């Protein structure tokens, strides 16, 4: 049905000890063979890193990517280029993306459209802040955010979307298990009203802000939870506990 | 005595094949003794740049990177990780930065003090642009630029200015080396004040906006530019050219 699918998000951390030891862990653990698991380094590690998996489930994403795959563009990464090193996915439009560095809905719109046509999967981020989910619009805001893309984007084979409340990024005041499928639940009718049922059912929606190896167990049985996209946690061993959550 | 340096910006440009090539060709060409080559490729390709270079004259750099060391910063470049890749070098404030990406000239002082107090090279971008030129600001926006810097960083020993017009970036219209020269000197004579003599008179500074293969040997005999900041050169033959421009 929709397979599990698990993010590594490493934010700016790493070295080639660490990424190393990290990879490490994963070649060698027991996992079910029905998982898709993701890890995103640091650009200057996609290289390294696509060369230390050993593992079928284990691929390499980026952390961002530009909407041009050459050109005078000084400090941005390249679908072109994560693709050339071997990485299948890049994030677009997480959280710290949007606030640090003002990524627009429309900017990340069209990041999204390119690298898919460009061949690598997206991890597309989503959520609202404390205020707007305080506000009761929480659902305004991630169907604000993904009509942004929609207009864009018709194919949505290769999206995988990770609601993050903004409020959970980091903080470790998650979401509950209850709260996120009913949001999760409500995103999937949104989409497939716009990409017809067959593309919303199978589109993987996962839940990302402080997701650890200890939560995860308690969405094992949320239907509209397929996953998560893991911050602080990737860098852990509780990782793989992450990844085995269904198992 | 300034020892010559040149940078080449690859900006979002490469493959580990054209790299490859841009790299072996460095290695197998006559360059001077005491020249000083930065190449400074997409994050992507840092690491194996460096493990490509065979020669002592070339250094590797990254083209950007953020103002903190690791953390919850999605997408950015760490000074910490470019240096354990072995890069030497970090290019901040280029002008595509400054206008796309909208880093204003604090960001950037921040940036450039964090860069040098982890121990990497710092290629600092300043320029006008024509409306700037053509209103003879020109100096007032440089030493604005220059200024933001000075005011977090005093120790300039790891750093190199590159002044680079933003109406010559890539457009194939360059200074004359007798603006240029001109320039130069005013800026030297400006940091002399602030930074003393021999801090003045052993900083590079150098020139960036369309120098090429052609033009380089026309500022041979201006004492005050100190090497360039290649862009759509750096991907070319006609780079190791401008390495050899001071006969």
């Amino acid at each position: 049905a929709r397979t599990f699918f698990v993010g590594g998000n490493f934010k700016l951390n790493g070295s080639k000890q660490s990424i190393k030891e990290i990879v490490e862990r994963l070649n060698t653990a027991s996992i079910p063979e029905n998982v898709e698991v993701v890890i995103c380094p640091p650009a200057t590690y996609l290289d390294y890193s696509v060369s230390l998996v050993k593992k079928p489930q284990v691929t390499v994403g980026a952390q961002n990517a530009y909407l041009k795959a050459s050109g005078a563009f000084t400090g941005e990464n390249s679908v072109d280029q994560i693709k050339d090193v071997g990485a299948k996915w890049v994030i677009l439009g997480h959280s710290e993306r949007r606030s640090y560095f003002h990524e627009d809905d429309k900017f990340i719109a069209d990041k999204t459209k390119f690298a898919l046509g460009q061949g690598v999967g997206v991890i597309l981020c989503i959520g609202e802040t404390l205020e707007e989910k305080k506000a009761g619009k929480t659902l305004d805001v991630v169907e604000r955010q993904l009509n942004a893309v929609l207009e864009e984007v018709k194919d949505w084979t290769n999206v995988v979307v990770a609601y993050e409340p903004v409020w959970a990024i980091g903080t470790g005041l998650a979401a509950t298990p209850e709260d996120a499928q009913d949001i999760h639940a409500s995103i999937r009718k949104f989409l497939a009203s716009k990409l017809g049922d067959k593309a919303a059912s199978e589109l993987r929606i996962l839940y990302g802000g402080s997701a650890n190896g200890s939560n995860a167990v308690t969405f094992k049985d949320k239907a509209d939870v397929d996953g998560f996209l893991v911050g602080g946690a990737s860098l852990k061993p509780e990782f793989v506990d992450i990844i085995n959550s269904r198992n």
